[PDB]
C-alpha cells in the first residue's frame, strides 16, 4: 500500500535527523555524524527484521532506505553546521518516527502472524528501536526508560494498529490511524508535562 | 517436561524482579518500572532465540511468558511503592533468574544440536542476556564484567547440563542439577565475598 | 580460500587482545578480562552470521574460533600481569582486526547477494561489531563515535573488496587488498592525528 510506502519513508528521515542531532549536540564531526544518524534511522527497521525471520533485512537490500538515511543526516548536519544557534528538536523527530514505525512495524508483524502479543510487542520495538541503539551509542539512559509515557505510547499505537486490521479497516486507514494516535499521544505529554 | 517448563516461569520472574528493582533504584515510575522488568525478563529467550535460528521467538508469541513477566513487574513495582525501606535483593533474584535460564537454555540450544561449544555457549548467553540488556539500558558496567565468577558461573551450570545430557541423566534431573550448581555458586560467591 | 580462512584467525586473534587489553586497563580481574576478550573477538562474526541469516553462528559451532578468542584473551592477560607498564596498543589490535574482518566479513556478505548495499554494510558491521559492543559492555561510547574516519574507514575496506570482486579479482587477492587499505587508512589516520 502506498501509506506503508510513504510512511517507511518519513520514519527513515525523521529518525535519521533525530540521530544526527543528537550526533551533532554531542561534538561529532561530520562523518561521526552520518554514523548515528545511519544507525538510529535503520536500526529499529533492522531489528525488527531478525526478530520476524527475515534476512537479510530490507534496509540493507532496498537501495532507497539506506540512501535515504544517509541523505537526511547529512542534510541535517549541514544544516546546523550553518544555523548553528537555531533550536534542535531531537525529540519531536523522534515522536513522528515513533508513529511512522509503530504503525508500519504492526503492519509487519500482522503479516506474519495475528498474534496480538506478537503484533504489539514487535510494533513497539521497530518503534523505539533505532533510538534506543542511538542513545546506548551515545552511552545515556534511553528515553524508553526516561520518558514515563514513551515506550507505552508506542505499544498502544501498534496496538491499535492491531485492532484496526482485527476489525477488517483498510490498510491505509488502519496506518494513519495508528501513527497520529501515537504522535498525538507524544505532542500531549511532551506539552502538558506529562513526563517531569 | 515439566522441569523446563516450570524453570521458564521461575527465570521470568526472577528476571523480571530484578529488572524491576533496578528501574525503582534508579528513580523510574511505575510505566518505566514495567519496561525494564519486561525488557530484563525476556532479553535472553529471545536473544537465544536469534543465535539458534528460532523465529518469531518464543517470548513473543506463547501468551503466559509476556503475560508472567508483566505481572511480575507490576508486582514489584507495588511492593516497593508501598515498602521503601525494606531490602532489594536485586542479585539474589539475578542469581535465581542465572540457574534457571543456564539450565533451560543448555536445553533448548542441545535439542538444536549436541555441540559441547553452542550448548555452553547459548546456555550461557540465555542465562546473563537478559541481566546484560538490563545493565546497558541502566547505563552501567553489567555484571558480566564487575563480578568475576559471574558468567563463567553461567558457563558452568550449561556445561555441566551438556555433560549430564550426555551421560543420558533424564531431562528433569540433568536441569535440576544444572540449575543448582550455578545457584548455589552463585550463593558462595555473594557470601564467601569471592568477588571484592 | 586460505586467505579467507586465515583472516578469521588474525582478526579473532586482535580482536580479543584489544578486548582484553581493555579489561585491563578497567581494572578487571582474570576472569572478566577473558569475557570482554572472547566478546570482542566473536561479536562481529555472530551480528554478521545473524543479518545473512546464517543459525547457529559460526563462531558458536567452530571449534577452533572461540577457542582461539579464548586463548588469545589468556596470554593477553598473563602478558599484562606480569608486565605491568609496558605499552597496551589497544587501537593497533583493533585496527589488524578492522582489516581482516571488513575484507572477510564483506567476503560472506557477497556469497549470500552481489547487492553492493549489503556487501558494504554488513562487511563494515562484521569490521567494527566486535568493538562496539566492547565499548557498550564497558560503558562508553564506541570508537564508531568518537573516531571521526573508524567507521568510514571500514565502510571503505568492504567496498574495495566489492570492487575488486566484481572485477573478477581472484579472492585470495580482492581480500589482501582489502585488508591492506583498511588497515593502511587507520595507520594513517593515527599517525597523522587525523582525528583530533
Ligand atoms: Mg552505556
Amino acid at each position: 500500500s502506498i501509506v506503508f510506502d510513504i510512511f517507511n519513508y518519513i520514519g527513515i528521515v525523521a529518525f535519521a535527523i533525530s540521530g544526527a542531532i543528537k550526533a551533532v549536540k554531542k561534538g561529532m564531526d561530520l562523518l561521526g555524524v552520518l554514523v548515528l544518524g545511519f544507525s538510529t534511522a535503520l536500526g529499529g527497521g533492522i531489528i525488527s527484521n531478525l526478530l520476524l525471520g527475515k534476512t537479510p533485512p530490507t534496509n540493507l537490500i532496498y537501495y532507497p532506505y539506506p540512501i535515504t538515511a544517509f541523505l537526511a543526516s547529512l542534510a541535517t548536519f549541514v544544516f546546523y553546521r550553518i544555523f548553528t544557534n537555531v533550536g534542535k528538536p531531537l525529540l519531536y523527530a523522534d515522536a513522528i518516527g515513533l508513529g511512522a514505525f509503530a504503525s508500519s512495524g504492526a503492519s509487519l508483524a500482522y503479516s506474519v502472524s495475528n498474534n496480538v502479543i506478537l503484533v504489539v510487542i514487535v510494533g513497539a520495538i521497530t518503534a523505539v528501536g533505532g533510538g534506543v541503539i542511538r542513545d546506548i551509542l551515545s552511552n545515556e539512559v534511553p528515553l524508553i526508560l526516561t520518558r514515563e509515557f514513551y515506550a507505552t505510547t508506542a505499544v498502544i499505537g501498534s496496538f491499535v494498529y492491531f485492532i484496526a486490521s482485527d476489525l477488517s479497516v483498510p490498510e491505509d486507514v488502519a496506518l494513519i490511524v495508528s501513527f497520529l494516535i501515537t504522535l498525538i499521544l507524544r505532542i500531549l505529554a511532551m506539552e502538558l508535562k506529562w513526563e517531569l
